[PDB]
DNA sequence: ATAACTTCGTATAATGTGCTATACGAAGTTAT
DNA sequence: ATAACTTCGTATAGCATACATTATACGAAGTTAT
DNA sequence: ATAACTTCGTATAATGTGCTATACGAAGTTAT
DNA sequence: ATAACTTCGTATAGCATACATTATACGAAGTTAT
């Protein structure tokens, strides 16, 4: 509480700023341009946050039409710096506790959806495997294994690029299987093997027919393909996340054509849409929440559950004594 | 401090909206009885005194109102004094003590908080077997109000504020209400409380005749007047003393008029549906795991409250 | 914290002593009568309790070989009198704390067994069945329908000694029944009304026969039976517990004679004897949780459960599976 | 202020019981390398600085030991100073940051916190198959041990302390053995762990050649000599190196002598039983709210941690 | 008129976070 | 004199009301398109 | 001897109240 | 020139590490009845 103390703790923040992932960081700093603007422009002092001033740029924030969850981010990065300075939260403050508790009344009051990925369904794979399954163009190909890789598995962006290609093992009748690494937790798991079908394995082949991957195996599945139709190997670097997500975008447009309804917000296929997909087909399929809740590595319901919620078989007690 | 005080409290009014409208409602309607009370003794209705509130309490028992009313007028005060950044007068013998003596006094003479009469799948197969062949507005409506209630277990105002966008479809037909905000949970997320077939039709009838699928942005129910006219509104809802008289109304229609006593609940009212419902699945072997997730609760013990009826497994034992 | 504030509270607290039972204030007084004594021996101060005088008085209970639960009781009503006064609680210090920590620990470790009552179960009543039913004595037959309103119904002594003839009508083959008033809550119920067998209830009448009951019916079910063998009705009073307790002594003793082992606690059958062995009997007989833990209007399983143990029924998912 | 923190700290080892003697034994062992390190930088080691605690945490990284130890160190550490009525370590951001930074760190990296190896029902099937021959006391006991372990899941410590006048009998005649202390309760109504009819028989030929029985407050497990004669003893239970000693030694049979790797659960150990019964009940289709119930467990994470390994819902639904 | 509300006041019942990743539209970077 | 209780007191086992809201119950009193 | 521990130290994994009633042995109270 | 990315930044959905203990792992080093 005195700018000394506050000078030691930043030094510590900085010193041990590995105490944070990267993305954290990102998002301090970028709630930390967006609060000290707004200071700057309504006349305020940005550090240390003043319970009333972050109340006027909550309520700003919301005027802006943002969603209460992106409201929460700002003011708890902002509780992040004034907790890890030594200076007083400001959601500490009766003003803001309340404006928040408000602002999320509101917003409910009116709309407010948060939303999740389309699902990309066994019934969207067979579609788009009947679009491009004989086209000769490497980038085919490949999107269509990656489709494959995707529904089949369940892994997520950020590891269906970290594959590489010795991990890809095979085995009954010649069907593929793979060891991933998926989670970053200390008491949780170093990794699991994943299995593909006469389908998804038939598919990641012709990719390494193509993709010449079967090369200096240190190698990763995925690379990218240039306009030539030429894959380009890298046992050094991965298809960014936004290409992967790319993938699916793609695709939709493919079958569905140019970007939508409104301007925003899951209109088309993303990163996330296979495993939406697979689940409620595996649910649909009557398969025990567990391989639900677990063919994706799934820690909490909560998340399988508002993935299932309009299906028929999740349609609840009442329902079923109703119809007897 | 003074000053520190009338900031708390303006603090708190400025942000009423943190709070249910209700909350505010008797907020006020204590606070009206209290500096009432204090007026005819000459008493300083704020800050408060333990004294004077034990005083307020015991008038209030004597008044022969209910535990629960009783709580409430010490709930507020005491919410006015902590928000106020002051102490509590729960938070002084004086209070405490007679609140728990007066609970006691009472209950030791009987005293018991009332429920909602439950309106069962009896009753609803009843009601809806005799009002599915009314072609009139307001039984089509009702009759789907009543569904809805039954099925979905929603409260009226979770029910008041549907709105037409907030219904879906599973590919099967039946349809999915969404539901935002209840008395316990205020999310994004929402639930999503699905219909029967047969409820699902009887909603879809409503829609059909109605016209508020006009405007999908229109709230599910609204008034249906004398002709037969619905009158749908995007901006204001069906009130909840509407809702309820739909109960009430289907009851006086199969039992008759209601007793002289001025007792309360003599026929089914907006709670009816839960406690019945809650009440069926516990008939049925379902869950209480299931039957929580029903009546959208997150602990248990409402849902044991509206049971303990039904038995025998003695003579039984005995008789073999 | 000021004798004038005290004051104010003990003044407080005698106002409005209602807000607790009798038997509450019986336990605060024996406590303080204890501690007192204890406190006038052993050269302290009795009030306010100082924190290591309490220490050194609960040590003391310890070595008085008093149990766990009941060393909890004095503390509890120690920081009930100085919570009621304005005063600290010996709870909130450290070294009470710790102490209360550490003799629950030893304790236990030492053999301590909570205890409950001796099931009087179907074998039971079956048998003081056969050894009192041909007997002319009146407190004979009184004695029998007793162990079967509460065999039979798991009602609580308090509540056995409360019924009223009226509250006894018929039914199904000239079977009885019985409207009881139980809970004492606000939020629970008013009542329950209960029915008996074709055992339970020829019981029942031969002591309203003989008992001379059916006279003003505001009358008791249960009365004195003097030592001429004549009964004596009462609107006014209720057979105190102890005698319904004693019913379940005096007929243990019966078949089983003499008071025996060691010197105290539960060798015969008590109040409590009867609901236990009904509810293992209900279980014994796979009967839903539901009855079990509800024709004891049973809140609470750990309750239920703790009777129903040592029953096979209830061993466990590793038996089932070892055993298939 | 000096005098209260030497009292505080008096006032903790006075009521020494009031912890777990492992907790001493911890507090003892981290303080003693703590001080080392201290007096090997001159530093004091008391009341600790969050800058020194800092140095001493990365020094422990250093030496490459688990994220799980680090955490340890400054448990204790902050045990001393919060008991003491003084500032944790974990109150500066020094110490709070470093360790996030070294468990981030160190699991970026792989590090994992491991289990005990799986002893299920199959192991125990082959283990029994070949041991049910030996007339052997040891052997006897042992497959006594392990049958408990197994049916029973309770921990090491739990089994040596069960006490003869602990069993008794469902009235078909399994055992029960009552449990009064665990790492997760200490009350005096505790748990009665029943054994299947088989490993009861166990149990019970253990009993026979062991004598233990001839104190109803001895210990049912006790040493067994190179001669094979018991030594029964109502004062002293057999350390737990011994118990875990007998799952070591049961593997070390069947499976031969171990690694020169040096790792840790390389055989069975005394948490293998509790790993492997777990699993053994997902398996079989059991409830989760039953599976916590045979471990103890009042909450549902470690029951999770244990089976993660097991599939292909998949092929099987693209196949078809 | 009047059905069918609304409104509104007092009475009384009912309930139980904070770090890290992805989403995308942009803007920038290579190699065709 | 005792059997058959009652009341007592201390020992222990069995429960289940207090927070801080937010909602319903129900009608009287006012409203508006018919 | 030596099997089979014990002990003991450092390493590292695993877990999650407070009011009111009954129990009894005693002591006291009536009516046989 | 662009296709096919990468990196950016802000918007939002998806998770799951920090307390305060109390326990196990495992062997070396010491023990005691054989």
């Amino acid at each position: 509480a005195t700018s000394d103390e506050v000078r030691k703790n930043l030094m510590d923040m900085f010193r041990d700023r590995q105490a944070f992932s990267e993305h954290t960081w990102k998002m301090l700093l970028s709630v930390c341009r967006s609060w000290a603007a707004w200071c700057k422009l309504n006349n305020r002092k940005w550090f240390p946050a003043e319970p009333e001033d972050v109340r006027d740029y909550l309520l700003y924030l919301q005027a802006r039409g943002l969603a209460v969850k992106t409201i929460q981010q700002h003011l708890g990065q902002l509780n992040m710096l004034h907790r890890r300075s030594g200076l007083p939260r400001p959601s500490d403050s009766n003003a803001v506790s309340l404006v928040m508790r408000r602002i999320r009344k509101e917003n409910v009051d009116a709309g407010e959806r948060a939303k999740q990925a389309l699902a990309f369904e066994r019934t969207d794979f067979d579609q788009v495997r009947s679009l491009m399954e004989n086209s000769d163009r490497c980038q085919d190909i490949r999107n269509l294994a990656f489709l494959g890789i995707a529904y089949n598995t369940l892994l997520r962006l950020a590891e269906i690029a970290r594959i590489r290609v010795k991990d890809i093992s095979r085995t009954d009748g010649g069907r593929m299987l793979i060891h991933i690494g998926r989670t970053k937790t200390l008491v949780s798991t170093a990794g699991v093997e994943k299995a593909l079908s006469l389908g998804v394995t038939k598919l990641v082949e012709r990719w390494i027919s193509v993709s010449g991957v079967a090369d200096d195996p240190n190698n990763y599945l995925f690379c990218r393909v240039r306009k030539n139709g030429v894959a380009a190997p890298s046992a050094t670097s991965q298809l960014s996340n936004s290409a992967l997500g790319g993938i699916f975008g793609a695709t939709h447009r493919l079958i569905y054509g140019a970007k939508d309804d409104s301007g925003q917000r899951y209109l088309a296929w993303s990163g996330h849409s296979a495993r939406v997909g697979a689940a409620r087909d595996m649910a649909r399929a009557g398969v025990s929440i567990p391989e639900i809740m677990q063919a994706g590595g799934w820690t909490n319901v909560n998340i399988v559950m508002n993935y299932i919620r309009n299906l028929d078989s999740e349609t609840g007690a009442m329902v079923r004594l109703l119809e007897d």
